[PDB]
DNA sequence: GCTCAAGCGCTCTGCTCCTTCTCCCATCCTCTCGATGGCTATGAGATCAACTAG
């Protein structure tokens, strides 16, 4: 049952949700993937100040 | 009978045991199922601050 037609989502500047203006959740919801602990660990690894700042802060909620 | 002792109870840690208390338990993603959710009136008095004239 598992048709790659079901699966598929992108996002750019969807709904927000309303306790906190971060991106909604579910493809359903045209809400956009979590950029986690561990993404973010990764990203502080590589050394990626400005992309963790555009990631977390930029691009989630200004 | 005149000074070193022997004890002595009281207090100060302290040492270990037992008990109690707070936190913690991978990431991301999809879907459905259920629960939830509140909706007295109508009138009476009385004050007050802003228009509308004077």
């Amino acid at each position: 049952k598992h048709m790659v037609d079901d699966k598929i989502h992108s996002r750019a500047r969807g709904p927000i949700q309303i306790l906190n203006r971060q991106p909604m959740e579910g493809r359903s919801r045209d809400g956009g993937l979590r950029f986690g602990e561990m993404e973010r660990d990764c990203q502080i690894a590589h050394g990626a100040a400005q992309f963790l700042r555009e990631r977390l802060f930029e691009a989630s909620d200004p």
